């Protein structure tokens, strides 16, 4: 499987950074604090694909960690899960870790390919999560490479 590192910041220009083990929040962040920003590994997968339209898993990167789609409470929830280093990341990835990477008047969207119209998001306010939406929050993000 091809992977590219890289991170993401919301079209408010937050960046991601870790919240507690297994969640991430958004934050305006410059300088030294950059660093503290949440590299991911940006894995082509398979799935369904379009034009403006490409399935990609987000790993963070260096570790067994994965963005992932799952029902918590009856809602559908974005969580960070864990995997076995071993097998990871592979080209068939499961449906729960995919998401539909679309370009949208330059910007990206990331929607979960088990939830059709769920996007990952971002809250307006400072230290708020990173979470599954289905208005006032934030649903577009630019990408930057990294080495
Ligand atoms: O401009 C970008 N990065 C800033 C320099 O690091 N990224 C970018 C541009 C278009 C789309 Br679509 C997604 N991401």
């Amino acid at each position: 499987v091809r992977s590219l590192n890289c991170t993401l910041r919301d079209s408010q220009q937050k960046s991601l950074v870790m919240s507690g083990p297994y969640e991430l929040k958004a934050l305006h962040l410059q300088g030294q604090d950059m660093e503290q920003q949440v590299v991911f590994s940006m894995s082509f997968v398979q799935g369904e694909e379009s034009n403006d339209k490409i399935p990609v898993a987000l790993g963070l990167k260096e570790k067994n960690l994965y963005l992932s789609c799952v029902l918590k409470d009856d809602k559908p929830t974005l969580q960070l899960e864990s995997v076995d280093p071993k097998n990871y990341p592979k080209k068939k990835m499961e449906k729960r870790f995919v998401f539909n990477k679309i370009e949208i008047n330059n910007k990206l969207e990331f929607e979960s390919a088990q939830f059709p119209n769920w996007y990952i998001s971002t809250s307006q306010a400072e230290n708020m999560p990173v979470f599954l939406g289905g208005g006032q929050d934030i649903t577009d993000f630019t990408m930057q490479f990294v080495s």
